[PDB]
């Protein structure tokens, strides 16, 4: 009986930003093993799975996770011992039934996810195969195109800019190894230009800068200056820009209006939904933009319909906080024509079995699906293997600065060395949701 | 060095219908073993992958396969010995480069497919896992809806009926084991109705009847009397009908017209491409039709555009000889919006790697893909693994009579038993390309 | 304890013709395994072993086999676990004693046979030897001469012919690989001659044609036309004809006479037992015939004595429905001089232990023994290994058309490749029961 | 021959801050595996061990590491293949001889350190034991006291403060798990105090803040308000402060004076070496200071004698750029009585053998030794094993923010859990060089 799960064990550790999180470890009878640990983040009263936190105001200001360590050791390990390590779907279905709630309130999504990743790593170690081959079978080959954060704004800095972050994509590169170099050389050309102007070059929670720019037009024109000073083109032969909003944050839920005078001054505009579509069309007609994210409110389905009619032929319109990784809303989004892409976060839904079902339901509609980080990342690297295992073609893994971010880029350089001449980089041909 | 391929060896054997085919065996240094053998077919006048056959007029009327087994033993074997059995994509790309011709005509597509199936079955045996889990990774679980042929016509009979075969689908069934039972219990009621009328009940190459009916309306109304007599009901709540209209056999390109006087009597109607879409629309309004295959000629691109615009929300429009399992033609079909599904034949393309690439491209475009039999079949059951490894949701495998056909329905009964409570049968929900 | 039987398991599957049958499976403690599944057929009130069938008029018209799956899983498997996989004779003796009835009525012959074949395949896999070597020891080498069905009559077609089927035997061939080619080329010369005449070329349950021939004289003379048109000789240097009757079907049990006016018209003859022997002698003196089967009634022992005195020097007189694979009647047949050969069917008697005892009791009397198919065959191949394991020299495995038949011919081509220069084909010297 | 090294292989990858570094992998004949990758740095104008970098101005601004990975693959690999994986000291002495240059400048110290770490991690995996037990033998048990950076100054900020960084030590804590908690709970109270004052709270390369304070007294009094606000107390009964005075950045050797007007305003004082020891003495009397690093210039030997005479019983005087991890200079520092501690940097010297020799010499002289990070770090955690393998009792690993820093604090939480009741945390008892 060499493949049986012999025991399961959990402990409390720290994430980037320095708050408590779990680590879980699994062993088989032959002595093969796997470690899984969870990135941090939660919500309550929303349509999302719940973290369990201790609430002790005397330890870590209430953010401790001993209450979730007791569930793994006293309850989940008692039920899971004696299964075969390769029965992934029967194990995940057994935990979801053991909990017995829709929000995962009793066991918490942090306990259930940490186990689910540990079992997959033990099984790939036992068979002696790479984790992208265990997850995806023999037909895995496409290296994702990265979208790289460089400047922040909105609620994440004191600068007079409304949108939450700006990105670059190296869509013209020949291979992932040259595509990563082009992003590094542009980051080391932008740092000099902020230093010359006498602005702040200290980094935020994703490794991008947060300098006091005088407005969105100078925020974008300075990025076009860094791209040229590094020596590369802008447009579909070179590098392209993207945006990421949080249109939830300035939508007035009583006046039904986009009041920009929250993050910009009293001199800023106030816009109804048809005028917000006109403002995004003015930007897309002016700059080398290829993607926009959460440009409309979480509950304003009428805006999402009008926006997708106007721009959905030319640009990737991602929904994130609109769908919350949930198949009960991706179904209605496909039915009512509400977007042309989705953003996937494994800890919003809380198992590998429920994750891989949403990725394929998106693909069969023609929607591109993108895997992504949380704020409190760890030294774990699994989302780079999910991106190559599903041939998904795009990844959102943060800026070129901190090891909590650089650990994923260094993993994709190991995979592209293993695959040899089988590996493919699609560049601009990865946007299959546009003009097909 | 336990995983290494240590020899590969080939021999000549008979298929059903009693013509020469080919069989290959592969062994590793551990002593793990896999066998694969090729289904029989070629088509003359277009660039499918090409079989190699012997020249001598004497043996087997010139259908012998000695040159193909000489190529596996004398050319492919010395090249593939020394690879790891798990290098599927590097082995497939090595044979294609060794041959070096677009239609595979120098070594023959019968040699290259035989080797490619043997290696995949040696590797899944070496790891001790099912072939669907080896090909598909941890997330395989949907049992396909079957299309069951039950009547022939057209060129395959001396009856005056224009279309080549007629089918049933058990779309309303709870589970694959009940869907297979309903198919058998209708077939045993139709056989009784033909004996009462005094028509013949012997069977053709596909295991279905070919009786001398008066016309296509008497064919379809005879099927509805069998569905009523076995105890079920027609439409999406029970059983649905479908057609294979092999429409290239009765198009005339010197007058540019669909001429029924090739198979119908001298009173028969003659239809230009507008009158042909009007005819299929007239049938779909009168009977419970769900799928129409190949309804317009191979090169009638304007006909395919017009047909798909008229019918495409109601009915599945499968293309067969229109695309010939080729990504060069499936690209144009997507771009032009010419059809809403594809049918896959593994030996038209000639490797397992290129087969899984074509399924993925169709799926991203929002098409279904249907995996299928040939006429000359063997005791092999590999397509029942490919239909589950890709979660494709549909299969065409023939009527309920002969073990060239039944061996696939019996392999799906083993897979549905290994999966237990984790298996799914979608039924009418399998048509994700419809009902938008 | 590596060779112990660890567990036994059974499921319901379909046969050729599409009715339910069992499959049974066995594993040892080292993980060697074997699968066995049963061909269909039964009788009641006759001197033959009984199948168990569910009798549910609401499932498969009463032909279901769940009642026999419960016996394998709840009773037979409980008794057999913990035996050594190699104790075949002790295992078969234990099941026969556990049942406790002469007709095998309580457990059913389908449950008991399926187990018995599974254990033999597990044991040959554990030792790592071919199944003919496990069954027969080191002295196995003679490839059987095949008798191949081509035309059918009697109860099996509407044509005016009394005898149930006609056969060809390639007795002049140098090797089994040339002996199979000569049969294939004559089948593909006969198919053209039926199209030329405008007769039906659709196949029946054994892969032979059933066309409306005008009488037995044209049925045999057309076969002599196909043999010449393929280019070969008729007689002991080439190909020879055989017949198979069912003289049970037209023997009048009250008038004590063979009334041919059942299947032939009102103008046919009516013959008493000495006149039937005269009629068979007129056929044998006219055509190149070498074998006849069931030419007299099942109970007309006086007819069988007279017939064997008249013709038993020149022709092989097979008893089939006369002996019913039963040693209590083969004893009386040897005592009273009643035939010169026997037909063997493993599912009439119902174990491998009771099968191999009757084959040797026949051989020691100078009778030839022949192994054969049922109507509802499966993708199983075991009867080809029984034929080479007993050096029996003859096989009755059906026509050159369906995979339920071609699977046995393709297995004998694998055995003759394994045996190399040790293999022998006896041709006409295999009839040791004539002129010795 | 199971223990033998069978290949070694190297590749290029990014560090944190996003510059090129190097990674090495080693395999044995048993298939045991070890990976090691190098932290980034060099210093210009003195004989540390030397890195090798590429010449091309274009790629990565000339910081590429292709020549270093060519040397591992083409020169070191053919020499180290065939050794036993446990011959650590013979392997280390072979690379040093093969290079043959005092500063390691022909192969580069980046190549030689990568191979030396990979080999030690393959050997601890082959024996199946923890790395601290492999390096240290059976008597490893002391968890080190951490030095936690929390504010920057000097060259690393645009604030007018002279010293380069400020720290806290949790000297009064019961256990390492409480000592790590007190560090994080002060950091989250300082972050709130900076937001109230309106100063920036983005982070530098070491994960600590760099706010625009008025002067060094406002820095130290801001830290004391955080220690009071989190709930603890200052001095040996709770938390203590320490400095890194990078005093070589503001010494002038053409006037022979410590000139504060390099970083302080034009009103700043100018101090000769006697006035500089009087300044440090004035700080140590006013606040709870325990450690002073690098307080006099690299060549101010008379300053170091006078400083160590004045302060050496009260305070730890760490030397960093004074000794450069070199036994030729540490010998003179001992003999001439110049300082009372050393700080160890593994890539200043270039092997694990020479690193353990320098720790031993310091320990016998009655000095402490402190193991330390560089600025360009990686996901590796090896220094958390070297601090326990030598029972050293102190470590400098950075602030509580980024996983280039947190990955070491998380590894010491695993080690403290494996040891159980056998582990010790010394706290204020760790300063064995003081309180004589």
């Amino acid at each position: 009986h060499m493949s049986i799960i012999t025991d399961v064990y959990a402990r409390e550790v720290l994430d980037s930003r320095g708050n408590p999180t779990l680590e879980v470890e699994v062993y088989t009878e032959s002595g093969a093993f796997g470690r899984g640990m969870v990135p941090s983040g939660a919500s309550t009263g929303e349509h999302e799975a719940v973290e369990l936190r201790d609430g002790d105001k005397s330890r870590y200001l209430g953010l401790g996770t001993q209450k979730a360590v007791d569930n793994v050791n006293n309850i989940i390990a008692e039920a899971i011992i004696g299964y075969d390590v390769r029965d992934q779907q029967a194990i995940d279905r057994a935990m979801i039934a053991l909990d017995g709630t829709p929000n995962k309130g009793k066991l918490g999504a942090n306990a259930i996810l940490g186990v689910s990743i540990a079992v997959a790593r033990a099984a790939a170690d036992y068979l002696e195969v790479p984790l992208y081959t265990y997850l995806g079978g023999f037909n895995t080959k496409v290296l994702p195109t990265p979208m790289m954060n460089i400047i922040n704004g909105g609620s994440h800095s004191d600068a007079p800019i409304a949108f939450q972050e700006f990105m670059i994509m190296p869509v013209g590169a020949p291979t992932f190894k040259e595509g990563l170099r082009w992003g590094a050389e542009v980051f080391h050309a932008l740092k000099k230009i902020l230093k010359e102007r006498g602005l702040v070059t200290a980094v935020g929670d994703e490794g991008g800068f947060a300098p006091k720019f005088e407005g969105t037009e100078d925020g974008v024109e300075t990025i076009l200056k860094a791209i040229e000073a590094a020596g590369y083109e802008a447009g579909e032969n070179g590098i392209m820009i993207g945006f990421d909003c949080a249109s939830s944050e300035f939508y007035d839920a009583e006046r039904a209006v986009y009041d920009y005078t929250k993050f910009e001054g009293e001199g800023a505009a106030v816009r109804t939904s048809a005028e917000q579509v006109d403002y995004l069309e003015e930007l897309v007609n002016k700059y080398p933009i290829i993607t926009i994210e959460d440009g409309m409110d979480e509950n304003d389905w009428d805006g999402w319909k009008v926006l997708t009619e106007r721009l959905g032929k030319r640009v990737q319109l991602v929904g994130d906080d609109f769908f919350v990784t949930n198949t009960e809303y991706l179904a209605r989004g496909i039915k009512e024509n509400a977007a042309n892409s989705i953003l996937i976060k494994v800890n919003q839904i809380g198992t590998l079995t429920e994750t891989f079902e949403a990725i394929e339901m998106a693909k069969e509609a023609g929607y591109t699906a993108v895997v992504s980080h949380r704020s409190g990342e760890t030294e774990d690297s699994t989302i780079a293997d999910i991106a190559v295992a599903t041939n998904a073609g795009q990844i959102k893994t943060g800026s070129l600065s901190r090891t909590d971010r650089i650990a994923k880029y260094n993993q994709l350089l190991r995979i592209e060395d293993q695959l040899g001449e089988v590996a493919q980089y699609k560049g601009i041909k990865s946007f299959y949701n546009l003009a097909a």
